């Protein structure tokens, strides 16, 4: 493959290891890099999370606006909307809005406590198809993504079906899946954003964690109602716990193999 051989020179040049699944979905086509290799997931969890939320909602075990109180004692890092609201109460539609929109950390531990923690996730995973993501932390130990530490990683081909699955496919009713969708199109954190053609946009999940762990996966919508399903996760080939992050990369990611899906 000669996007292979790009591949190969971006994780060379950078000292990195990329990870892909891309797929056209009305073509079928598909291209992969590492699919099957496991990185950390980070915040990319979040979309399970939240899909499953609505899940939940729909045969009425929950309700969206059911409330929750954010305990200040609660609160983890990079916590913008559940902060604003620490000694108040959200709602489970407002958790799932800031865990995906703006990486909410606390929110998303919220979200877990009310689905069943990190199990949970996981046999969402399962449910949808997913055979390779596993939840084992809470927020934010779980993007310590110590290299060959099989906690709380997942892969982009195992991340690929279940992206696809919550926003594309079944696991949620069409008009709940739109929803969804809608949520993550509002997002204010993609990074695959910046290496797309205007008229195009993104519902998305970052995550970012150690070791330059930086992921970004979900669908891009072209003006001309094409549809790419996106998976990026990578990392340093270092040892360096604070390598930097790789947003840039994901961006140059994302224009690179835009060509060669359409």
């Amino acid at each position: 493959a000669p996007i292979d051989d790009q591949l190969a020179e971006l994780e060379r040049r950078d000292n990195v290891l990329i990870g892909l699944y891309a797929a056209n979905l009305q073509s079928g086509r598909r291209i992969t890099h590492r699919p099957d290799e496991m990185f950390a997931m980070c915040s990319t969890f979040k979309g399970y999370v939240a899909a499953r939320v609505l899940q939940m909602a729909e045969h009425g075990e929950i309700s969206l606006d059911n409330r929750v109180f954010v305990d200040a004692d609660a609160l983890v890092p990079n916590s913008p909307v559940t902060e604003a609201r620490a000694g108040a109460e959200m709602t489970l539609a407002e958790l799932c809005q800031a865990a995906l929109q703006r990486s909410d950390n606390t929110a998303a531990n919220l979200l877990l406590k009310t689905i069943g923690g990190p199990a949970a996730v996981t046999a969402f995973a399962r449910s949808v198809g997913d055979e390779r993501t596993r939840l084992d932390r809470w927020e934010v130990e779980l993007n310590s993504a110590i290299p060959g530490d099989p906690r709380d990683t997942s892969t982009p081909a195992a991340l690929a079906v279940g992206y696809r699955a919550i926003l594309a496919g079944d696991a949620l009713s069409p008009p709940q899946r739109g929803l969804l969708e809608d949520w993550m199109r509002a997002n204010q954190t993609s990074s695959m954003r910046a290496g797309l053609p205007e008229g195009w946009t993104t519902a998305d999940k970052t995550g970012s964690g150690d070791y330059g762990s930086t992921n970004d996966a979900g669908i891009a919508f072209g003006p001309d109602g094409q549809r790419l399903l996106l998976v990026m996760m990578t990392r340093s080939q270092a040892h360096d716990p604070k390598a930097e992050n790789l947003r840039p990369l994901i961006g140059e990611l994302t224009a690179l193999v835009l060509p060669s899906l359409l």
